[PDB]
């Protein structure tokens, strides 16, 4: 179904995009895996489902090793044909006090590596007559949130983007869109919840104010949603921004 | 995945319901037919997926009948799993030009349906614990086009709707959420059509990006998404299918 | 600045449309009222800003009732310049619990009366090619809350029907918005704190028992805020802004 | 109504900024301007009001002259009330053909200069408990445009940060808000028409709106600074993180 394309997932040595790239590997994607710390447990996952799959640890603030990720797409299966940029990066302070650093970090893993992925994929995606560009964006690329300026301007921005590159692309087989998550249960949160208390408390505690259904996403749902762009019925999602939230947009 | 799961799709002996409940159909849902004309045609493009299929002539613009259909329903499967609200109509005049009983049966259609079909469903979902309600809404109910004050009145109202709806049921296994379409093949826009291509293109360029058609079989798969387990946390949403007429 | 143009504003008997009409008489338009109770407090209101003031009783379910409202308007005043559509209507429940009657009502009240104020002042206003429809709508034409099910309905109707008449109207000098405010301060909000202070219970904790979950400013908008967002909106400044929702809200529609 | 307040705008040697803060003197603010170019005709149309008005160069992709901006600010005035984020820069091509140089010069100028702005501006507002803070974002903080990935990027980062900074100061004085304006009649916009060679004015306006303004009419600069104002007076003390557009139309369809 997917057979014969090749899928990059950015971030996706664990979490939010190694289900994402799990989904992809099952339907018949090969993989490009992206991320920090050991790529081994996430490479024989995406080889369980019959598929090639490779990993390059570019660090995605730095754009020749974004270059250099690409360049290893190119050459290993001819190049992206689906992009799920997922990868992002996170500090909570209020604005006036928030480090100057993480601000540039932020806006450069959670934005200007989006544009970067998507101007080095387009070219391939056009001249082989099909594309998919999926930005996982998040809730705070629709609303804010205190002590979150540079991850919801990031957020945001990529939200933007991707209308304006769903609209190039419009009159093409290549569409761009993006998925916009409440929470969702990742290595990271889990790991946070860990962390006296109680398991159910600390994620009722985290999920009360900001998410009704009190519920988390999942990874896999989220690879389950890709997928769906990914398919025929995705053909005429162009630009969009669909929350996956438990209804956190819904008030 | 849909097999032993009930779907009632409003509007649907042609168009958009029709390849909506055909899509719920080759995944093995019941389906409960609604809409007007010779149900026969519609009846046989479900039969045929091996599944049983009936049909409700309801005008939707009469509560009565509303209930009428629901009756139907719930007597011929036992109740309804997976609701979509799809029924429409449209008249296209200037506001100070709109004739009052079309806003009156456009408002009745496409907003006042939704409501009743939606309060006539959710207390068996609940009691069943689990359900699906999808309204067909419009990129019209996210922005304004000239001509057409009713429908995007209707259509903003039915995407207002869905948030609470999404809301009330967010710590249940019910969702509720809408989808909107920009231009879409319809039976009634075949007929506007009758080269095709120039039509198809004078009917998308200003409003459609893609200058391509969205279709009810697209549509259907989007539904069955939200059917499934990935569509669990979906609560209260709008997701437009447009070819990019949101996005500018 | 605003003398010489005749507003009529809708549910201006008290509350946020009567302050808003206290702002347009203040700039000197000539004003019509309109709504339910004793007008002579509405009336005293506005004749102290030295302009000249009717009130229609018109009960804005009945549409030959909002047709004698708008005839009353062209004999005194020679037609509205101003349209305010304010009149609203409320109630809570679940949406399988919501009586039938109170669906009709809210939807009626607060999304079709606003097509019948609007079908009639615009033919004027084209052809004096000077007009404002300024629709009063809520956080509730943005945003969903439980047991809200026919007012946000209706609100977001306002809001998108905004939109058509802002876009047909584009390319003459009528406009058409809407404003979307949050918890304003009314005499029903005034009661239930009031409520609550009669309990032993201090009015500001109250207050902010009653916004935290909505609004973060923990503070109410007032009718003068919106009066004088109604005036701007009919100002040469206004002119361009065109189909647009604007939320004064206290931060609600931001997260 | 702003007499002893202090107004910075960002780019108001001219176009938008400069309208915007000639109706903030006009008002009574002491005036702040920064922007390129010659300042002497901008502190001219100021002075013209009777209020007090400085001009810095910064180049506002540079922290450290930003940072010099409100120095001057701060050793001038006192300190800065009003705070106008202005200053706005554009470049057309398609993604995969846009200038990696222009699209971080688009961010840094549109949407992190911005956060700049805000972090030095909000200690003295929430000090002195009365602030405001203006972000002039577009139509393109809310929807796109072909051609215009970095801008549109940038613009809805803005309207993003505003609402984070709205929700940030929503229990104080202070506000955050954003203005989302469509075509604007510039200078720099009358350059363009000016020079339609043998054409009609008028037809000529109309082909560049049609498509995105309805209204087939331009947003002035002075409609802006009078918007500018209201957000300023006591009935802007609730609008908070919010985004008003000022388009024709635009974003209506």
């Amino acid at each position: 179904t997917l057979k014969g394309k090749t899928a990059l997932v950015t971030g996706s040595t664990s979490g939010i995009g190694l289900g994402i790239a799990q989904v992809l590997a099952r339907a018949g994607a090969n993989i490009v895996l992206n991320g920090f710390g050991d790529p081994a447990p996430a490479l024989a996952e995406i080889a369980r489902h019959g598929v090639k799959a490779v990993h390059h640890p570019a660090d995605l603030s730095d754009v020749a090793q974004i270059e250099a990720l690409f360049a290893l797409a190119e050459r290993e299966f001819g190049g992206v044909d689906i992009l799920v940029n997922n990868a992002g990066i996170q500090h909570v302070a209020p604005v006036e006090q928030f480090p100057l650093e993480s601000w540039d970090k932020i806006i450069a893993l959670n934005l200007s590596a989006v544009f970067h992925g998507t101007r080095l994929a387009l070219p391939g995606m056009r001249a082989r007559n099909w594309g998919r560009i999926i930005n996982i964006a998040s809730v705070h690329g629709l609303v804010g949130s205190t002590g979150k300026a540079a991850y919801v301007a990031a957020k945001h921005g990529v939200v933007g983007l991707t209308k304006v590159v769903g609209l190039e692309t419009a009159t093409s087989n290549v569409t761009c869109n993006a998925i916009c998550p409440g929470w969702v249960l990742t290595p990271l949160v889990q790991k946070q919840i860990d962390d006296g208390g109680d398991p159910l408390q600390a994620q009722h505690d985290l999920l009360a104010e900001k998410q009704p259904s009190l519920a988390f996403v999942t990874p896999e749902h989220l690879g389950e949603l890709v997928l769906f762009l990914c398919s025929e019925a995705g053909s005429q999602v162009r630009g969009a921004a669909w929350n996956v939230d438990g209804g956190w947009l819904a008030q």
